[PDB]
């Protein structure tokens, strides 16, 4: 069934994953040293390329490739169209490892064939809370508590094999390469998401689409009219005033996030993840670099009551091309980032994100059923879109947990 993963350190079948009781690794312990130093083989046609994601025309040569030949509906609608500015603030946070980033070229002309990219993250990955429970009953509390403490970790994303190259068994090799070089650093784990079932999720959530713009996104198909609404003399107008939206905040506080929030953002953020099973630790660097607001990049307000910041939501752009409708080039779409409630319900907090978003033109806010995102499914008139994001972990056991037990939003 999988002639590539049934040869890596990942659980193999759901049964396996159901059953693993402690986190930890899946390998016996390895050095550095035993760790090839030479690139993983690959055809005479290519080479191995690590792109500099702090120059301009080599992001401009990844959002090329990503543009034209990644991900994609299955009914080619729709194709991913990350821009050259976000790419650049995924690829380069904080500390972030250059010789991560790994591409394939054509040696004559140097075509960009493939990409793959790691990122350095500090992850909460040790045993669940419930499982933690069951290992108290049972005395075993030392095994379960072993791999406590956040782990310096890769995040993977962004792979991506030129539309020409398919079912070559060229993805196989970029992660090979990519693992390699991770284990060079003395890395042996990884945390990477995926739309598509691989062995073996240790989670998984629906997406949830909220309409901003609903004529657009019927236009394009995004959406349909739904069957109920051919009750009424005017579907379309119906469906408009269903997803209307206030033009302007609803929270007298709410302002852009600035430099000198950091400490308190930081605070209130790792008071809130910290609750979860699975969740990001953040250095005051990073929060920097991941909530500070970027232009057309993530965008990220703070409740500011009596000068302290007591709530703040974030969200990021990723645009789509619109593939078959040619009366629209792009689908703008806003994705839940991170946030967290002290003075407010979260319903009351979203709904602000809401309010922005549409001001700022965004068509649809999307995200994943993890944190609370399911407390404000229903009143803020969220639906279950037909996917599903999978959470994996790379050579990590883990049990099943449910995504409201995750708080890694992945980009
Ligand atoms: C310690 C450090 C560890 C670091 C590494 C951690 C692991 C990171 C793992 C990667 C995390 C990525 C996170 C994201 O970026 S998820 C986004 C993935 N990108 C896209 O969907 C973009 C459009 N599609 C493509 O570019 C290609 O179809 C890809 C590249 C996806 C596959 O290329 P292609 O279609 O030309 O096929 P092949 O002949 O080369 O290869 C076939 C093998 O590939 C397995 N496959 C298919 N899709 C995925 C997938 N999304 N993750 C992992 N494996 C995948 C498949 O089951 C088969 O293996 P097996 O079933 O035969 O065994
Ligand atoms: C949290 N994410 C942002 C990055 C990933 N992003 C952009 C992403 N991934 C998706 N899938 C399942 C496949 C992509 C992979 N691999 C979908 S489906 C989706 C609808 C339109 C609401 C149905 C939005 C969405 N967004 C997921
Ligand atoms: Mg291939």
């Amino acid at each position: 069934a999988h002639a590539f993963w049934s040869t890596q350190p990942v659980p193999q079948t759901e049964d396996e994953t159901e059953k693993i009781v402690f986190a930890g690794p899946m390998d016996e312990p390895k050095t550095v040293a035993d760790i090839p130093e030479e690139p993983y083989p690959i055809a005479s046609t290519f080479e191995w390329w690590t792109p500099n994601m702090e120059a301009a025309d080599d992001i401009h040569a990844i959002y090329e490739l990503l543009r034209d030949n990644y991900v994609e509906d299955d009914d080619s609608m729709f194709r991913f169209n990350y821009s050259e500015e976000f790419l650049q603030w995924a690829l380069c946070p904080p500390n972030y490892i250059p010789d991560w980033h790994v591409a394939v070229r054509r040696k004559a002309d140097k075509k960009l064939l493939a990409f793959i990219a790691g990122v350095p993250v500090t992850l909460r990955m040790g045993t669940p809370k419930y499982m933690k429970v069951k290992a108290q009953e049972k005395g075993e509390g030392e095994e379960a508590a072993k791999y406590d403490e956040p782990r310096h970790i890769c995040e993977i994303n962004f792979l991506c094999v030129h539309k020409q190259l398919r079912e070559k068994r060229l993805a196989p090799i970029l992660i090979k390469e990519a693992t390699r070089r991770v284990n060079r650093t003395n890395v042996w784990q990884a945390v990477y998401t995926a739309g598509v079932l691989l062995p073996t999720p240790y989670a998984s959530g629906q997406y949830f689409h909220r309409s901003l713009n609903p004529e657009k996104l019927v236009e394009i198909r995004f959406s349909g009219i739904p069957a109920q609404y051919q009750k009424f003399q005017n579907p379309m107008a119906m469906l408009k005033r269903n997803y209307q939206l206030p033009s302007a905040p609803k929270n007298s506080g709410l302002r852009e996030m600035k430099p000198s929030d950091v400490p308190q953002v930081r605070r209130i953020l790792m008071n809130y993840l910290d609750s979860f099973d699975v969740g990001p630790v953040f250095s005051d660097a990073e929060i920097s670099h991941y909530l500070l607001p970027r232009d057309g990049v993530v965008f990220t307000y703070v409740v500011e009551n009596d000068k302290k910041v007591t709530d703040f939501f974030s969200f990021y752009r990723i645009p789509s091309t619109v593939i078959g409708n040619s009366n629209y080039n792009l689908l703008n779409a806003a994705y839940v980032h991170y946030y967290a409630a002290t003075s407010i319900p979260l319903h009351q907090l979203i709904l602000d994100l809401l309010i922005v978003a549409h001001s700022r033109g965004f068509d649809v806010c999307n995200m994943v059923e993890i944190l609370d995102n399911r407390s404000f499914v229903e009143q803020l008139k969220f639906g279950a879109g037909d996917g599903h994001l999978r959470y994996y972990f790379y050579n990590w056991a883990y049990p099943k947990i449910k995504p409201s037990q995750v708080a890694l939003v992945m980009l």
